[PDB]
């Protein structure tokens, strides 16, 4: 793979985590719009904490899942910030 | 009524283009390929994320928020290197 | 380089917008349901469908290309929900 | 499923399905811009022929497919027209 079909199958595996994560009950479906810089940089930092606990355990099947999580809030935070 | 979910790509788009011109910039520099998501090891690759990550954390602390877009885009696309080793 | 394949989500986020606002327009009128693909077999969605076509097929005969648009939107919302029909 | 949920699923296989067209050597990854109204058109009208002989077939695994085809070559030529 190249750099782009990496970052498509990348974003369709993103974007069907955010699904998941804002099927749950009362969880907005606009992070990036909803939450202030800080809640998002906080959630961002739970995110990579929980990433780092993924490697601890070694944790690989997990681990994917993590990252996803992470990417996406890395996301939600930078567009916070690019428009602000 | 207003289709909320239609956001996410909207800035998925943008964000995806700006994890692209990222790597653009660094794929050139010396101890860098142009497919570290195949060149290089699962350990490596690791820790290559963990480097970028503290990074952010650094920026965050001296809450430096220009730099700070950068650091986010490098950890995104470390994210996503790894995950790519990890599932091909 | 440019990251064509992001320009697929740049369309579909407008597109799936007029879509939904199609969806809108006529979610009220006489013999429409809110959910569709839901509430209607699929020999009715179906038969449904091949009517949105027929218009297109017609206002492309027509060169009615301001009315061909929208004649787009009902094709598609009609594939969306027979395909919703068969999927669940 | 209310509209946005079915149109979120209904969009991500629209675009796995135009990822495996566009995988064919040869293939656009960007027919909305790179074809001609005419030659969309043609396209379209092609696919919805396609659906039409499933549909004679009774053929439904291939139907879903078919409705796939369809509704992205109906969004490539509304972009098109969109633009002109
Ligand atoms: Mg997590
Ligand atoms: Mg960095
Ligand atoms: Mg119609
Ligand atoms: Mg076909």
């Amino acid at each position: 793979m190249d750099y782009f079909r990496l970052a498509e199958k990348f974003l369709r595996e993103m974007h069907a985590k955010y699904m998941k994560r804002v099927s749950r009950p009362g969880n907005t479906p606009r992070p990036w719009f909803d939450f202030s810089e800080e809640r998002l940089l906080s959630r961002l930092f739970e995110e990579m904490d929980e990433l780092r606990e993924a490697v601890e355990k070694e944790d690989w099947e997990n681990l994917r899942d993590e990252l996803l999580d992470v990417a996406n809030f890395c996301m939600y935070l930078w567009g916070k910030l690019s428009v602000k």
